[PDB]
């Protein structure tokens, strides 16, 4: 507890100097209710604030601080004023009432939300005005606008979200006078505090990139400090109960991707994550990470709960190119002749690879190569050497995911009319009518290609299409015809959810291999463009 005198005192002696004093010295001199005095160094003084230490517990309402009488002979008082002439201070005509000063913890859940966590409780149900209870500062001293009004979340928690984006070095304090927080405990007001940083909970997201090793995305530039790893994350297992025992952690230069290396293996949807309560080897500058807001770890976000050869996926966008994914985006450098990373099974060579990736998702498809059209085959990743980076250019090279096949998908698609529509393919194919495996042809003209082939764009519906007749060995192609309304540009094409859904009366499947249905292009769907008619 701190007292503030109004003015200047002094601590005195049996002989000359003053510095501090213990239990028993101190005792005489003031009377806390219902406490206890620390064992030692209890009296410290300096400037006009007087500091009291305690080893019982703050408790809200019946807490309260007294003087004593002091006999003018005694040998330990205290004076007024500054030296050794003062005159003895007096007693209270009623003790103080102490109040509650300091918060427990502030961390940043969304670069636009905080909360503040109280240790007293307080009623619950109001909407105060942010401005009037709470203040925040960035490192440079300037001071932030509140979006909106603060709410009273619980007993210990009010939240509320701010115009700019928060920033870990922030500080954050109150203003205490207001009504609004008022314990339950001795109906007390909450008073002023101190500065603390505001700690980064929240992440983007992880990434098992391996059997046992995984990213952890964060939206801050980290340093990471040489401490034991079980004692910094607290990684939970399939089941529940902690999983993070001889764990280890590493960070690249850049400082965002940090990498945990656990001792048991990842499977299936589950495995969660989280930093320990108390920890200070991983620190966005200021001293620590957090715990998350939310009382429960995160989650490796679903579709890359695991990493192997049940995730990665080749696909054929044209006769020489493939089109490999990957956990997240990688790095490599543009390989300028074949490419080692990967090795093709039955008989196809590569010349270069490079990386491409979706909007969203950058840098995250390797597009090898090659020196011919595309035998029916699959691909095995070694990255043995080791090339292929994770997340960035000092990451950790990916696992490997042997023998996975090559699939088919559309290459291309023109308008040679208003309702015409030329589809291209990329290797030889044939259509078979259904019952969806291999049953037997179709004739050259069906009338019910709309259960293959989807419009999204327009008023026009899918007709009829021309069988691909054993052709070029080249551009292999085929003709498709519109039903209500002239085709509007801006269409796209692509595989109608029939065709694994086991309900098209007719099926596309390519010669080489008759097992494999056609698929869906990573990189997005197919875009129908215009051409000449005659």
């Amino acid at each position: 507890i701190k007292v503030t005198l109004p003015v200047p005192i002094t601590l005195i002696k049996a002989g000359v100097s003053v510095a501090s004093l213990d239990k028993t010295d101190c005792d005489t001199l003031l009377t806390v209710a219902s406490g206890t005095l620390a064992a030692t160094g209890s009296c410290a003084l300096s400037g006009t604030v007087l500091t009291i230490t305690t080893t019982s517990t703050y408790t809200p309402g019946t807490t309260t601080v007294q003087f004593t009488a002091v006999a003018s002979s005694a040998s330990v008082k205290i004076l007024g004023g500054a030296g050794t002439t003062g005159t003895i201070i007096a007693a209270l005509s009623a003790a103080s009432s102490v109040l509650p000063g300091y918060l427990t913890s502030a961390v940043i859940s969304g670069a636009n939300t905080f909360t503040l966590t109280l240790p007293y409780a307080v009623t619950s149900g109001g909407n105060p005005t942010c401005s009037d209870i709470i203040e925040i500062k960035a490192a440079n001293g300037a001071m932030k606008t509140f979006n909106g009004v603060c709410s009273v979340a619980s007993a210990t928690t009010v939240t509320g979200t701010t115009n700019e984006a928060l920033l870990a070095s922030d500080t954050v304090t109150l203003k205490g006078a207001q009504n609004a927080l008022t314990t339950t405990t001795g109906s007390k007001i909450y008073a002023a505090t101190a500065a603390i940083n505001i700690q980064p909970a929240y992440l983007t997201g992880a990434y098992a990139i391996d059997d046992k090793k995984f990213v952890v995305v964060l939206p801050y530039a980290s340093t990471l400090a040489a401490g034991t790893c079980s004692s910094i994350v607290s990684v939970t297992d399939n089941n529940n109960g902690p999983a993070e025992s001889g764990c280890s952690l590493a960070l690249d230069g850049t400082g965002i991707y940090l990498t945990v290396t656990v001792s048991a293996s990842l499977t299936a949807t589950a495995w969660k994550v989280d930093f320990k309560a108390a920890q200070t080897a991983l620190t966005v500058g200021s001293t620590a990470w957090a715990p998350m807001a939310t009382g429960t770890a995160k989650s490796l976000n679903a579709g890359a709960t695991t990493w192997g050869s049940s995730i990665m996926t080749a696909t054929a966008v044209a006769t020489n190119v493939l089109e490999v994914t990957l956990p997240m985006s990688s790095y490599m450098a543009d390989i300028s002749s074949g490419c080692s990373p990967v090795t093709f099974s039955t008989a196809n060579t590569a010349a270069s690879c490079k990386l491409i990736g979706t909007t969203s998702s950058p840098n995250s498809i390797l597009q090898i190569t090659l020196t011919a059209g595309y035998v029916a085959g699959a691909v095995s990743l070694a990255n043995a050497a080791g090339l292929i980076k994770a997340g960035s250019a000092s990451g950790t090279a990916i696992g490997a995911a042997s023998t996975v096949t090559i699939k088919p998908t559309f290459v291309s698609a023109v308008a040679t009319g208003p309702r015409t529509i030329v589809v291209a393919l990329p290797i030889q194919s044939k259509i078979i009518k259904g019952a969806g495996d291999t049953c037997d042809d179709d004739i050259a003209s069906p009338a019910d290609c709309s259960t293959i082939f989807s419009l999204t764009g327009g008023t026009a519906t899918i007709a009829g299409c021309s069988n691909p007749g054993s052709d070029f060995t080249a551009p292999y192609t085929t003709t498709v015809t519109l039903a209500t309304a002239n085709w509007v540009p801006g269409t796209t094409l692509s595989v109608a959810a029939d065709q694994a859904a086991a309900a098209a009366t007719n099926y596309l499947k390519p010669t080489a291999a008759i097992t494999l249905l056609y698929t869906t292009k990573p990189s997005g769907a197919v875009v129908i463009y215009p051409s000449i008619s005659s």
